[PDB]
RNA sequence: AAAUCCU
């Protein structure tokens, strides 16, 4: 019977899905960070619980073959970069068995086809968007990340994973906000002005959006301080203000303000340019992206005379990539400041086919069958909640021959899935593409298929 | 349960 504090020699030998290490000991299954599979270790007994217990690596007796000894990736491991400390090939095979693992505990597949997952050239310096608490930390005005299962703020210059010049641009205005003596956010105290910087930066374009999210609408000689920036980064059309006055993990409160320049960058994704606003969504690895998309597109098999639906449309860079080839073009989308671009985008790249409606998809779903729309395709991508059932159940009775869902969360896919299979739809082929190297999570493209 | 971390 073991209890907090004792030290135990144990075998890891599999990763959760959030990559920490399991190892069973006597009825106990063990959680352990920083412990990849086949490791010999002492470890220490952090909390004891009914069936689980939690562990912290006390000393290693032996490490894998396919650890990554980086020091510079460790400091970042208990947060942004959670599966640094694993190999980029065993990553990928890692993440090929969490799809596959998903689709047989959650949906019972065993027989179907998850090719192997498709990762980066140079897994590194991907992210077009960062999001930056400011913090106090030993009286000093810091940027950095929060510490995992907290909101103790590490100081931190290199994000290893995100655009260079995003880091470069985070660091010039962490220093602009010491020299301005702006005060950042105090959570526990709820005193400060500064609680967040947001840095969106065009994969190709290189354009950049800068949202200075705050406690109060008043800014002191925030003019100035934009001022400097622009000079120093010349690519900056945007700074965006954002007011937030709650007690919350959630980032935006509902005020936007534009304080400079457009309410929008420009950026490319495969043929075409795309309006992204700073509360819309934008894929936040481009490259991969494109290559999730033109797996998705060629997974449905577009012909001239097809009607596709794009649930979840965002700026609209799915079904705008494929409108001009075929017949009709719908798609929904919740937040109004995204299916507006989605909108102006459409027009931008002549493309007078693609009709967009604010709304839940849900409800979109339900008008656009009684209105008596005919989607031969239908294209979904949903948030990490994936799809209700009731979107489900409305998309099943269109009649749409193929349905291609994507996805950032394999266990509500494996779900919602499940639930395809119930109402005659078969699940035909299914590849995961590296999104989001260096973390535990999984993008994935499903192709759903009808039956007679 | 909103988003790479952001209980
Ligand atoms: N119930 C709902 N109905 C419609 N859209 C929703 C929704 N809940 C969240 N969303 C939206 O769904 C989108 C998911 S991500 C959008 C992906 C987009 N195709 C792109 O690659 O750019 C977000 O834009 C979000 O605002």
């Amino acid at each position: 019977m073991l209890k907090k504090n004792d030290i135990v020699e144990v075998e890891i030998v599999d990763l959760t899905h959030e990559g920490a290490g399991v190892a069973k000991v006597d009825g106990l299954v063990f959680f352990v960070e920083n412990a990849l599979p086949s490791e010999k270790i002492l470890m220490r007994v952090l909390k004891v619980n009914k069936k689980i217990g939690f562990g912290k690596v006390e000393k290693y007796l032996v490490q894998s073959p396919h650890r990554n000894q980086d020091l510079d990736l460790a400091y970042l491991r208990s947060g942004i970069a959670d599966l640094g400390h694993l190999s980029y090939p065993e990553q990928l095979k890692f993440k090929t068995k969490q799809v596959k693992d998903s689709l047989y505990k959650i949906a019972g597949i065993a027989d179907v086809e998850v090719a192997e997952t498709l990762g980066m050239e140079h897994p590194v310096k991907y992210r077009n968007k960062a999001q930056v608490p400011v913090r106090r930390v030993n009286g000093v005005l810091e940027t950095g990340f929060f510490r995992k299962n907290s909101h103790n703020l590490m100081p931190l210059e290199d994000f290893f994973i995100q655009d260079p010049v995003i880091d470069q641009v985070v660091v010039a205005l962490r220093d602009l906000l010491r020299r301005f003596d702006l005060k950042p956010y105090d959570e526990k105290e709820q005193s400060g002005l500064i609680r967040n910087l947001v840095v969106r930066r065009g994969h190709y374009s290189g354009q950049i959006m800068v949202v200075l999210v705050t406690t109060r609408p008043k800014v002191f000689r925030v003019d100035q301080l934009i001022e400097q920036v622009i000079k120093q980064f010349p690519e900056i059309v945007s700074v965006m203000q954002n007011i937030n006055d709650q007690n919350t993990n959630a980032i935006f409160g509902k005020e936007w303000r534009t304080l400079y320049g457009q309410d929008y960058i420009t950026d490319q994704m495969l043929g075409n340019d795309f309006q992204i606003a700073g509360p819309a969504f934008y894929q936040v690895n481009t490259e991969m992206a494109e290559k999730l998309y033109q797996t998705a597109i060629d997974f449905a098999e577009l012909k001239k005379d097809d009607v596709i639906i794009d649930a979840y449309s965002g700026i609209g860079t799915i079904g705008l990539s494929v409108a001009k080839h075929v017949k009709e073009v719908y798609g929904v989308e919740l937040i109004p400041e995204a299916v507006e671009n989605s909108q102006k985008n459409a027009s931008l790249n002549k493309i007078t086919n693609a009709h967009y409606v604010c709304d839940t998809a849900e409800n979109a779903m339900k008008k656009w069958l009684k209105e008596g729309i005919q989607p031969t395709v239908i294209l979904v991508d949903p948030p990490r909640k994936g799809l209700t059932e009731s979107f489900i159940k409305a998309s099943a009775q269109t009649g749409a021959d193929r349905i291609a869902y994507i996805s950032c969360n394999v266990a509500t896919m494996a779900r919602d899935i499940k639930l395809y299979q119930e109402l005659g739809y078969e699940l035909k082929k299914v590849q995961p593409v590296d999104l989001f190297p260096q973390t535990h999570h999984v993008q994935t493209v499903a192709l759903l298929s009808k039956l007679d």
